[PDB]
């Protein structure tokens, strides 16, 4: 996350850490996610596309900070991983950017729901919060572009939602931007979502209620201008949510 303030997971407890397992004992940080229900955690395919092993990775819930054992954080392993049969990467457009982990403990459990692990609802078919709509991003991703490391304390920021008509204009992605695809930046550019962020949660308080509006998929590098942060759009996906989760 580029510019915003440092959160707690408290502020986000949908929000859920994904790590893998390398080759030799290390534990490096992959992608974000969010707990829809206790079993299921949603995130982007281009996260686990290239190591499409479920045995590799580690999901945390309640956990704070990227290397700290936060008090009342849940350890899980990936009974499942399930990636979108039609997910594609251009040069800078990722399509059907979504995949879905089921999670399960050491004792065979789902998420126990607490104070600090949450789920967070899904929205509903053709209801997607109108332009200009501030939401929040979550995410362990990338202070500046040009970081190499990922900040150890949580972060959360404000993002404008951008119109499709607007992030089809040429100085912005033209064509390369689908109606699948949800855009969302800062109008004086300064804050954004960044790598490390990806499959990471874009909350929008829609008629009272926070909804799961997006995912953090794709962009043209980070808080730029004329280059918005590319979102999935949840409530398209919800019949294939629905049937992967059944
Ligand atoms: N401009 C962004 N918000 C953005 C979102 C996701 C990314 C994923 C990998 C690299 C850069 C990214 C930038």
């Amino acid at each position: 996350i580029i510019g915003g303030e440092f959160t707690t997971i408290e502020n986000q407890p949908w929000f859920a850490a994904i790590y893998r397992r390398h080759r030799g004992g290390s534990v490096t940080y992959v992608c974000g996610g969010s707990l829809i229900s206790p079993c299921w955690v949603i995130s982007a395919t281009h996260c686990f596309i290239d190591y499409p092993k479920k045995e590799d990775y580690i999901v945390y819930l309640g956990r704070s900070r990227l290397n700290s054992n936060t008090q009342g954080e849940m350890k899980f392993e990936v009974e499942n991983l399930i990636l979108h049969k039609d997910y594609s990467a251009d040069t800078l457009a990722h399509h059907n950017d979504i995949a879905l982990l089921k999670i399960r403990s050491k004792e065979g459990r789902c998420a126990q729901p607490s104070r600090t692990i949450q789920t967070i609802a899904l929205p509903s078919m053709y209801n997607d919060p109108q332009f200009g709509t501030s939401c929040e991003i979550t995410g362990f991703g990338k202070e500046q572009s040009t970081d190499y490391l990922y900040p150890e304390q949580l972060k959360m920021t404000v993002v404008k939602l951008i119109s499709h008509r607007e992030c089809q204009q040429p100085h912005y992605y033209g064509s390369e931007v689908t109606t699948k695809m949800l855009c969302a930046a800062d109008p004086q550019w300064k804050t954004d979502s960044c790598q490390g962020d990806s499959g990471g949660p874009l909350v929008c308080s829609l008629q009272g209620r926070m909804t799961l509006t997006g995912i953090v998929s794709w962009g043209r590098g980070c808080a730029l201008k004329d280059k918005p942060g590319v979102y999935t759009r949840v409530s398209h996906f919800l019949p294939w949510i629905r049937s992967h989760t059944k």
